[PDB]
C-alpha cells in the first residue's frame, strides 16, 4: 500500500490513484462522493451531505455523469464529440475529483476549482480538457472539480415550494464547495486560498457564488471565462420557471388528469417519470425558437439569488474582490451552426441577407420587430449590405457580443466601478489541432485547453509554441489564484497585464505574439447592447 | 447704346451695362420685373405676371431686397455680414438679373438660374457672393437669378383659402423660371437647355420645382447645394402652417382684438399690417426650442406640393433629369453658434458632455427621450465620452448630419433608384480669406464664392491654388449645365467623377487635390437617420 495515494476526509477513507503527467507523478482522487445521491423522492431537492461510509473507498475512477440530453448534432465527429459524456449517465452522480502534485505538497498551496459549463442542461468535470494533472503537476497546484445536477434535475422550479425549490445544481456546486474547506488540507491544499473558475455556464455559476451571501465565504477570488450571470440566457424569472415547470410536468404524467390543485402531488408525480422521459421533453418548453436559450437555469427567487444579477453587480459592495474575466475571440461561432438556418461545418456558410434577418429574430428572440431592426442596423454595412462573408460574421458576432462579449463587459464594467480589482482578456489563438472550420474562428471554449495545459502531453501533437503558450497561461491563472494578480511576481519585461478600469478599459489580447494590452472591449456595441438596447425592448 | 446692351422683351424694351469682369467686359441686365409688386392687397398672394412697359426701362442696377429678418449674430463682422441685404428693403421687390458674355453670344447658351438660400427667411439675388460676371465672362454662360418673397411675404399660409394660400415664395420662383423660357433667348441664352441651382434654401427650392409639374416643364437639370426638399426643415403640414400663421395674427392683434374669424378677415387684418411688424414677430410661432427650423416655409398643400416630399421622392418617375447634388465638410457648425450653448466664433468651444446631451435636444427638437438617447449613443464615442474636442465635433456632425447631408444622401439614392442621373460631391476646401474660426472647418454656404468664381478676381486675395480651382468649379458646373454630365468631355486622364448610384454609391471630394473617388456618403449614420430614427420616432 503506498501511503501517498491513501487519505482519510471527515467521511472516512480514500484510495487515490498515482498518475503520469508527461514531467512526472501526481495524486488523482477521482470519484469522492460529496452528497446522498439526490435520487427518488430527493429528486429536485437541495443536495444532503454525503453520510459516513466505513472501509475505504476507491477513487481511482470518474463517477457517473449526471442525466442529460446529448447533441446528436454531427454523430461522429471529434469537434463535437469530444465535449459529450463519457461516464455512464446517472440520476447518482454527486461526485467530486481532485489532483495534488505527487508527492502531497510542501506547505498549504493555492486551490482551484473548476466549475463546467454546458448550457446548464449538459456537462461533466471528467471530461478530457478538464483534466487537472497539468495544473498540478507542472505548477503545483491542487485542483478540485466536482459534477452537479444539470436540466430539470438541477434547475427545475416551482418557485416557492419545498419541494423543487430551483436552484439545486447551485446548491450542489456550493456543497462540493463546503467540502473543500473541511476536506482539501488533508490533501495538501489551502482553505483560504480558494479560486474558483469556469466556462460558459460554469463562468455564469462562478459569478451566482459571487451574488449569493452563503457562498462568498467559500472562496477568495473568482475567474468567468466566456460567460456571466447576468445577460440573456443565464437566469429566468420565478414565473417563466413556474411556466417551463408546469408545462414540462404536464407533457409527461403529471398531475395526472388535469387536477392543478398541491404543487407537492404535480411534484411527486415527476418524482415517479424515467429520466428519460424529463430529457426527452426539455425542449419542448422554450417560448420561441431561439438559440444561446436553455429551459432550466438558476432562477431569480429572492433566496439563493435575492434579487436579478442585473440589480445585484449594481448595488454590490466588492472591495475585497479580485476577478478575472475574458471571452474567445468568436463567442457565436458554434451557436450558429447550431442553430441558425445557413451555416454548416461542411460548407462555409456564406448566408443570403434574408438569412440574416432571419437569424437575427433566432438570435434575439426577446427582440420585437423595432429592436430587431436596431440590431440590423448597427451590424449591416451599409456600403455592402449583402456581402455574404460580411453578413455570416455579422450573424455571428450578433449572437456571440448579445450572449457573451456585453455581458461580459457589462460585468468588468459593474465590478469596477464597485471597489473590485478585475483583470481582462480576450483569447485570439485558434489551435492547429482544431477541426472544426477556419470560417469559425477561435470557437466557444476552445481556450479550455489551453488554459488546462493540454498541449503539454506531447502525444496530443500541439505544436512547440502552442506549448509555451500553454505555460504562460497556467502561469498567469495560478498567479491569479495566489495573489489576485496574473503578472509575474518579479518580471523583467512581459510587459504588464493592467487591471481594467472603467476610466481606462484596459484588457489584454492572449495569443502566440506576446501580452498586448487594448482598450475598449468593443464599446460602442456594448453601449448599444447593455444601454440602449434594453430601454428599447421595454418599450416596443 | 450698343445694341449689345439694349433688349426687347415681351414687356418692353431695358437697357442694360458693360461691366468690367477681370478677363474682359460682360452685359448685365439688373433690376427686371417678372411680376406686378406683390403689395398692398396683393400681399400674400400668388404673383401676378409683370404689365406690359413703355419706354426704355433702365435695367443697369440691382433692385430692392424682399421683406427680411436681418440677422445679428455678431455686429460688425465681416463673416457674418457678406450674407445681408445690400439694398433697401421693400415688398416691391421681384426682379431678376441676366449676365451674358459681351457681345452678346453668337450661339444660343446654357442657361443657369440661381436661387438664393437662406432658410426661406433671407436672401438676395444681389449679395456679391452671387455675382454672375465671372460665370458669364470665363464660361459664356448666361446666368439669371430672382428675388422671390421670404419669411411670412413669402410662406405665411392659410391653407384652402383664397387669400393666402402658400407657398407664393415658389411661385415666385416659379414665375421667374417662366419669364426665362420666353424670355432668355432676347439676351442670347438657350431656353432649350436651363439649369437651376441653389444653395441650403435655394437647394430645396430647386427639389421643389422637380417634384411640382408645372414647374418641370421649365427646365432640364437641377444641381442642389446643401439643401433638400426632404427632410426636417425645408416643409411644414398644413396644420402647422396653419397654426403658425394663426398665432402669428394673435401677436400682432389680428382677430381684429376679439376671437378667430374668417379666413378673409384674419387676412385682410394682417394685410394692414406695416411690413417691419411682420418681419418683428415672425420667430415668435416656433413650436419649440431649435435650431435649423424656419418659421414660414413651404407647405405641404396638395396644390404645390400634392404629396410631401419624401412620398413625392419615393414614387416619381425620374428618367429624364440629370442632379448634381453635395454637401460642405461642416455643414452644421454654423449652426452651433447661432443657437447652442457653448458654441462661439471666439473660442475653440470645447464641450462638456452635459452641453452635447443639451445640444442634441436643440438639434433634433422632436426627438422623445429615447430617440434622443439613439442620436447620443450613435456619436459618442464610448472609449472617451467626455473627451471635449469629440463632443463639439460630435454636436456639429449631428446637426450637419440629420438636416443636410442625409437628407442629401436619401435624395440622391431614391433619385437614382427611379432612373435619374446623379452626381454628389463633397466640397473640402476652405477658404484662405475665411474668418470664421479653424474648428468650424467648411461651414454651410462656404462653397458658393469658389463656384461663382469669386476667387478671380485678383483684388479679393484669394491664392493662386484658389483661382486654379475656382476655374476647375466653373467647369464642372457649366460642364453640368451644357450635358448634364460634370466631366470634362474632350479629355481623360483627370479623374473621372462617376455618377452616383445606389450600388456603389460614388461621390467625388472638391477641394485643392485633383478629383478623389469616395464610397458611401456617411453610410452607416445616414441608414441611422433616415431609416431607423422615422421608426423610433414614431414608435416613441
Ligand atoms: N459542446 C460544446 C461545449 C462548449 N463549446 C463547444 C464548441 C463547439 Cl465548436 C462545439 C461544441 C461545444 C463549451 C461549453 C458550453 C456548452 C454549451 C453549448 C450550447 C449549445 N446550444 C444549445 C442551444 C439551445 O438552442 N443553444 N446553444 C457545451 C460545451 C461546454
Ligand atoms: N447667413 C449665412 C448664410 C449661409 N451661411 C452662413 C454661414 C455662416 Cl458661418 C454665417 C452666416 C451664414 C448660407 C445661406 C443659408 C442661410 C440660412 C441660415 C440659417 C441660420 N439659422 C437660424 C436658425 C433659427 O433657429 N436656425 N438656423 C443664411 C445665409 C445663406
Ligand atoms: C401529509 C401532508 O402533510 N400533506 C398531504 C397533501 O399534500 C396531499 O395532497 C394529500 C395526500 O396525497 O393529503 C396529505
Ligand atoms: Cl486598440
Ligand atoms: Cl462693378
Ligand atoms: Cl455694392
Amino acid at each position: 500500500e503506498d501511503p501517498q495515494l491513501l487519505v482519510r476526509v471527515r467521511g472516512g477513507q480514500l484510495r487515490g490513484i498515482r498518475l503520469k503527467a508527461p514531467g512526472g507523478p501526481v495524486s488523482a482522487f477521482l470519484g469522492i462522493p460529496f452528497a446522498e445521491p439526490p435520487v427518488g423522492s430527493r429528486r429536485f431537492m437541495p443536495p444532503e451531505p454525503k453520510r459516513p461510509w466505513s472501509g475505504v473507498l476507491d477513487a481511482t475512477t470518474f463517477q457517473n455523469v449526471c442525466y442529460q440530453y446529448v447533441d446528436t448534432l454531427y454523430p461522429g465527429f471529434e469537434g463535437t464529440e469530444m465535449w459529450n459524456p463519457n461516464r455512464e449517465l446517472s440520476e447518482d452522480c454527486l461526485y467530486l475529483n481532485v489532483w495534488t502534485p505527487y508527492p502531497r505538497p510542501a506547505s498549504p498551496t493555492p486551490v482551484l476549482i473548476w466549475i463546467y459549463g454546458g448550457g446548464f442542461y449538459s456537462g461533466a468535470a471528467s471530461l478530457d480538457v478538464y483534466d487537472g494533472r497539468f495544473l498540478a503537476q507542472v505548477e503545483g497546484a491542487v485542483l478540485v472539480s466536482m459534477n452537479y445536477r444539470v436540466g430539470t434535475f438541477g434547475f427545475l422550479a416551482l418557485p416557492g415550494s419545498r419541494e423543487a425549490p430551483g436552484n439545486v445544481g447551485l446548491l450542489d456546486q456550493r456543497l462540493a464547495l463546503q467540502w473543500v474547506q473541511e476536506n482539501i488540507a488533508a490533501f495538501g491544499g489551502d482553505p483560504m486560498s480558494v479560486t474558483l473558475f469556469g466556462e460558459s455556464a460554469g463562468a455564469a455559476s462562478v459569478g451566482m457564488h459571487i451574488l449569493s451571501l452563503p457562498s462568498r465565504s467559500l472562496f477568495h477570488r473568482a475567474v468567468l471565462q466566456s460567460g456571466t450571470p447576468n445577460g440573456p440566457w443565464a437566469t429566468v424569472s420565478a414565473g417563466e420557471a413556474r411556466r417551463r415547470a408546469t408545462l414540462l410536468a404536464r407533457l409527461v404524467g403529471c398531475p395526472p388528469g388535469g387536477a392543478g390543485g398541491n404543487d407537492t402531488e404535480l411534484i411527486a408525480c415527476l418524482r415517479t417519470r424515467p429520466a428519460q422521459d424529463l430529457v426527452d421533453h426539455e425542449w419542448h418548453v422554450l417560448p420561441q425558437e431561439s438559440i444561446f436559450r436553455f429551459s432550466f437555469v438558476p432562477v431569480v427567487d429572492g433566496d439563493f439569488l435575492s434579487d436579478t444579477p442585473e440589480a445585484l453587480i449594481n448595488t454590490g459592495d466588492f472591495q475585497d474582490l479580485q476577478v478575472l474575466v475574458g471571452v474567445v475571440k468568436d463567442e457565436g461561432s458554434y451557436f450558429l451552426v447550431y442553430g441558425v438556418p445557413g451555416f454548416s461545418k461542411d460548407n462555409e456558410s456564406l448566408i443570403s441577407r434574408a438569412q440574416f434577418l432571419a437569424g437575427v429574430r433566432i438570435g434575439v428572440p426577446q427582440a420585437s420587430d423595432l429592436a430587431a431592426e436596431a440590431v440590423v442596423l448597427h451590424y449591416t454595412d451599409w456600403l455592402h449590405p449583402e456581402d455574404p462573408t460580411h453578413l455570416r460574421d455579422a450573424m455571428s458576432a450578433v449572437v456571440g457580443d448579445h450572449n457573451v462579449v456585453c455581458p461580459v463587459a457589462q460585468l468588468a464594467g459593474r465590478l469596477a466601478a464597485q471597489g473590485a480589482r478585475v483583470y481582462a482578456y480576450i483569447f485570439e489563438h485558434r489551435a492547429s489541432t482544431l477541426t472544426w472550420p477556419l470560417w469559425m474562428g477561435v470557437p466557444h471554449g476552445y481556450e479550455i485547453e489551453f488554459i488546462f495545459g493540454l498541449p503539454l502531453d506531447p502525444s496530443l501533437n500541439y505544436t512547440t509554441e502552442e506549448r509555451i503558450f500553454a505555460q504562460r497561461l497556467m502561469k498567469y491563472w495560478t498567479n491569479f489564484a495566489r495573489t489576485g494578480d496574473p503578472n509575474d511576481p518579479r518580471d523583467s519585461k512581459s510587459p504588464q497585464w493592467p487591471p481594467y478600469t472603467t476610466a481606462a478599459q484596459q484588457y489584454v489580447s492572449l495569443n502566440l505574439k506576446p501580452l498586448e494590452v487594448r482598450r475598449g472591449l468593443r464599446a460602442q456595441t456594448c453601449a448599444f447592447w447593455n444601454r440602449f438596447l434594453p430601454k428599447l425592448l421595454s418599450a416596443t
